Order: C-alpha cells, then sequence, then structure tokens
C-alpha cells in the first residue's frame, strides 16, 4: 500500500492519480487569492477602527488579529501546495513530490484553534446580552470552539486509513459545533434586544453568514467521500472543491463577517 501519501487525502491522490494542470493550478490561485484577502481585511480593518466609538473597538481589533494569523497561516498553506506537487512531463499531471515536504492541512487546522475563539469572542464586545453572563458564553464558546477543532483535528488522521475513526471523530466535532450554533443563536437574539431596528436587521443577516460559513467546513471536511469511495468527488476535484469551500468559509467567517459586525458597530455607535 501508498506509504509516503497516507497522511491525508490531498497527498494520497497526490501519490497515485496526480493532478491535472488545471486542478494544481485552480487550487493553488484559490489558496493566493485566500491569504491576498486576508491581507486586505487586515488593512480594512485597520483603517475602519477610527469610525466605531471606543465601545465597540475591541471587535475590530479581534477581526485585524484573525486577518494577521489567517493571511500569515494561508499563505504557508499556499506555499506548502506548490512545494507539495512536481509536474512530471512523462505522465503530463502533477505528483506528490518526495524531495519536497508532503502536503499538510495543519497551518489552516493550526488557524481555526486561533480564531475560532476570537471570531466567537468578538460579537460580545458589539452587543449586550440580557439575562446571560458576559464569561458564561465567553468560557462556553472557547472549550466547545477549541474541542471542536481537536477532534475534528484528531478525525482528520484517520481520512484514508479508517473511515468509521473519521466519521465517529467528525460527528463528535459536530456535537460541539451545534451547541456552538445554539450559544450563537441565543447570543444574537439578545442581541437585538435593547437595540434599534436597523441593527437588528445586520444581526439577522449575521446569523445567516455565520450559519452558512461555519456549515461549509464540515461540508470540506466530508466533501471527498459525499459520492463514496469510487465517487465523481473521490479525486483531484473532491480537492478542488474542499480547498475551495474552505476559502469561501474562511472569507466568509472572518472578513465578512467581520465587515458585518463593524457595520453593527457603526449603526449603534454615533446614530441616536
Ligand atoms: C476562521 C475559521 C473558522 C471559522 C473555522 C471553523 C471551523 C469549523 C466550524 C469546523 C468544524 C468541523 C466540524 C463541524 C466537523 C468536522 C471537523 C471540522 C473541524 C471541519
Ligand atoms: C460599508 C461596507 C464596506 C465594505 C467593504 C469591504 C472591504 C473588505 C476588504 C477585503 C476585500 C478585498 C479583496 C481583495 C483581494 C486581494
Ligand atoms: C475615514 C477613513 C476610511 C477609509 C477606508 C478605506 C478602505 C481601504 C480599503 C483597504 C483595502
Ligand atoms: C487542533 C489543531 C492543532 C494543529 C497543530 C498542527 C500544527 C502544524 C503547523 C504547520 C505544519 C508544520 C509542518
Ligand atoms: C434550537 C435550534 C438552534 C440551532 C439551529 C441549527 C440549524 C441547523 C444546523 C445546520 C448544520
Ligand atoms: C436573506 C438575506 C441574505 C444576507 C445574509 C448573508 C448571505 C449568506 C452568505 C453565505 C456565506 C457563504
Ligand atoms: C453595507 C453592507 C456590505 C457588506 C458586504 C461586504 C462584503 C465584502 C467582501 C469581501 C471579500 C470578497 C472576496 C473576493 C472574492
Ligand atoms: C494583495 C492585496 C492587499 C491589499
Ligand atoms: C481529545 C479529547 C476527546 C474528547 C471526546 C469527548
Ligand atoms: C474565494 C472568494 C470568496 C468570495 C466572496 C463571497
Ligand atoms: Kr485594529
Ligand atoms: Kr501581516
Ligand atoms: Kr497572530
Ligand atoms: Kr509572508
Ligand atoms: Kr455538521
Ligand atoms: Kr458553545
Ligand atoms: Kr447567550
Ligand atoms: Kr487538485
Ligand atoms: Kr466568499
Ligand atoms: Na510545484
Amino acid at each position: 500500500t501508498q506509504e509516503l501519501g497516507n497522511a491525508n487525502f490531498e497527498n494520497f491522490i497526490g501519490a497515485t492519480e496526480g493532478f491535472s494542470e488545471i486542478a494544481y493550478q485552480f487550487t493553488s490561485h484559490i489558496l493566493t487569492l485566500g491569504y491576498a484577502v486576508m491581507l486586505a481585511g487586515l488593512l480594512y480593518f485597520i483603517l475602519t477602527i477610527k469610525n466605531v466609538d471606543k465601545k465597540f473597538q475591541m471587535s475590530n481589533i479581534l477581526s485585524a488579529v484573525v486577518m494577521v494569523s489567517a493571511f500569515l497561516l494561508l499563505y504557508a498553506q499556499a506555499q506548502n501546495w506548490t512545494s507539495s506537487f512536481t509536474f512530471n512531463e512523462e505522465v503530463g499531471r502533477y505528483f506528490l513530490d518526495p524531495s519536497g515536504d508532503l502536503f499538510n492541512n495543519g497551518y489552516r487546522y493550526l488557524n481555526w484553534l486561533i480564531d475560532v475563539p476570537m471570531l466567537l469572542f468578538q460579537i460580545l464586545f458589539v452587543v449586550s446580552l440580557t439575562t446571560s453572563k458576559f464569561s458564561s458564553v465567553r468560557n462556553q464558546f472557547w472549550f466547545s470552539g477549541a474541542m471542536m477543532i481537536i477532534t475534528g483535528y484528531i478525525g482528520q488522521f484517520y481520512e484514508v486509513s479508517n473511515l468509521t475513526a473519521f466519521l465517529v471523530w467528525g460527528a463528535i466535532s459536530s456535537a460541539f459545533f451545534f451547541h456552538i450554533l445554539w450559544v450563537m443563536k441565543k447570543v444574537i437574539n439578545e442581541g437585538k434586544e435593547g437595540i434599534s431596528p436597523a441593527g437588528q436587521k445586520i444581526l439577522s443577516n449575521i446569523w445567516i453568514l455565520f450559519l452558512i460559513s461555519w456549515t461549509l467546513y464540515p461540508g470540506a471536511y466530508l466533501m471527498p467521500y459525499l459520492t463514496g469511495v469510487d465517487g465523481f468527488l473521490y479525486s483531484e476535484d473532491g480537492v478542488m472543491a474542499r480547498q475551495l469551500v474552505y476559502t469561501i468559509a474562511d472569507v466568509s467567517s472572518k472578513v465578512i463577517y467581520g465587515v458585518l459586525l463593524g457595520n453593527l458597530a457603526i449603526t449603534l455607535s454615533k446614530n441616536k
């Protein structure tokens, strides 16, 4: 069996079928566009912090720190892609390069462990809770977020070798995920009490963005197996789709999320 590409799904397909120049180039450009948008996000949150009352600026700060970590780690992920796979002129495809370092989703997973807590935390600086304690929500978010990403990371090891383990850890991870959604809805509901109808409208959009953007991750996790073990997506197409959904998700969950919280902060601040 394959000793080289046993690490993850990307390595496996790279070590066996290889990637068409279209698939490799597409994935390369989408990862580059990924970190490019984080760098543009970083400068947006820096330049706009003066547009919100001091009260809300901790949200804009956390957006900025998320953009820094995202840019740096997704830049690493992009380099990790182009370095891991070299062209073979004989076969006319890209294959896992033994002389390079093997492809590694650890860059993105580490980014998640850092950003998930900050992203969950930062809404508590724009909204006021009603009947819930700030510390309780914070602790619930931080714990469930860490556990979601840790169980998810553990599950990701058994992605190729043991699908039973892959899905069980994935389901454990999904349990913590559903708890986060449940608390976030509660937070957003309490957030709507006490604010103008304009601000309640933005919180509605934040909720839908949050719900969709965050649901793309377990989608991308499962992406290789959504058509079976011999399916359309058990190929370079599964790798394409996954890295594309991860990028869409990362841009929506971090950058768009942050822009809507800043907009919320602005309609709250200086608007009477
Ligand atoms: C800035 C990056 C963000 C918001 C990352 C979010 C990550 C998740 C919501 C991932 C959760 C997962 C599951 C629900 C099950 C499978 C494993 C994960 C980690 C992909
Ligand atoms: C890594 C710890 C797993 C806990 C499962 C509930
Ligand atoms: C991968 C680009 C993200 C598109 C913004 C909605
Ligand atoms: Kr900032
Ligand atoms: Kr940076
Ligand atoms: Kr950081
Ligand atoms: Kr860099
Ligand atoms: Kr899920
Ligand atoms: Kr939570
Ligand atoms: Kr809450
Ligand atoms: Kr690919
Ligand atoms: Kr997106
Ligand atoms: Na290469």
